[PDB]
């Protein structure tokens, strides 16, 4: 959990911001050879210890894994590199990545999502600038920042005051700031959407007040050119105002896996 300073080697260039501080990339020296690491500096800290907690808890594939914590100049969260970056802004830079190629990573995401909502957490932060690239062909889900542990009584979280990505949020969290599972397979339409739509912010020149108003009109946001169909089905299934209907990750990820055979198929 707690890591030797003196075995982390940071960069001196940065890779960027993100509110809580800034994003390096660094060199852990192992057992035996060396890992390469992203690191979240702080430069709160209940927060950083509190998201580290969460994160040493999951087991994934397709959740970034987290080497330890590190107090030093500042608080230091070590995360295993993932070399590609966040999703969104890796499509925005590669406009030809293939439908079925979005089709597999939309699906890992699902995979990690179904994995987090039987470990009973909620992400309440799933955006696609919160996918991380291992390869092109590989995601992982990061920034549990926002995360909570489920009540063993609780199928939800209740925050006590609303600094939130209402673009993301379902209409329960606005209204009666609820946090589920089934608020993150909200977010994770919103993910689809950007992904598809090759990382362009969701509701573009749009004001919070001005989404909200709109989705209570039962007003959705539209097909992204060349989304399958299906894809966009599924999108709005996650976009279901009430939350009972609204399915969860295991019946999105199994739709998800059946369409993403279904075009290997095809191809
Ligand atoms: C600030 N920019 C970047 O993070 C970034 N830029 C480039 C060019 N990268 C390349 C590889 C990489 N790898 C990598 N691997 C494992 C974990 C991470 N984590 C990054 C975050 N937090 C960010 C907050 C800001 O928004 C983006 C993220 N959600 C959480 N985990 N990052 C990151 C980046």
């Amino acid at each position: 959990v707690y890591l030797d300073r003196k075995l982390l080697t940071l960069e001196d260039k940065e890779l960027g911001s993100g509110n809580f501080g800034t994003v390096k990339k660094g060199y852990y020296q192992m057992k035996k050879v060396v890992k390469t690491v992203a690191v979240k500096i702080l430069k709160l800290k209940d927060e950083l210890l509190a998201e580290a907690n969460v994160m040493q808890q999951l087991d994934n594939p397709y959740i970034v894994r987290m080497i330890g914590i590190c107090e030093a100049e500042s608080w230091m969260l070590v995360m295993e590199m993932a070399e590609l970056g966040p999703l969104n802004k890796y499509l925005q830079q590669n406009r030809h990545v293939k439908d079925k190629n979005i089709i597999e990573l939309v699906h890992q995401v699902s995979m990690g999502m179904k994995y987090l909502e039987e470990s009973n957490f909620v992400h309440r932060d799933l955006a696609a600038r919160n996918v991380l690239l291992v390869t092109q062909h590989y995601a992982k889900i990061s920034d549990f920042g926002l995360s909570k542990a489920l009540r063993a009584d609780e199928n939800y979280y209740k925050a006590q005051t609303h600094k939130w990505p209402v673009k993301w949020y379902a209409p329960e969290c606005i209204n009666y700031y609820k946090f589920s599972s089934k608020s993150d397979v909200w977010s994770f339409g919103v993910l689809m959407w950007e992904a598809f739509s090759y990382g362009q912010k969701p509701y573009r020149g749009m004001k919070g007040s001005e989404v909200t108003a709109m989705l209570e009109k039962g007003e959705r946001m539209g097909c992204p050119a060349g989304c399958p169909r299906e894809m966009y089905d599924l999108m709005n299934l996650c976009w279901t105002y009430d939350v009972e209907n609204r399915p969860g990750f295991a019946a999105v990820e199994l739709r998800l896996r059946n369409y993403y055979y279904d075009v290997v198929n095809h191809h």
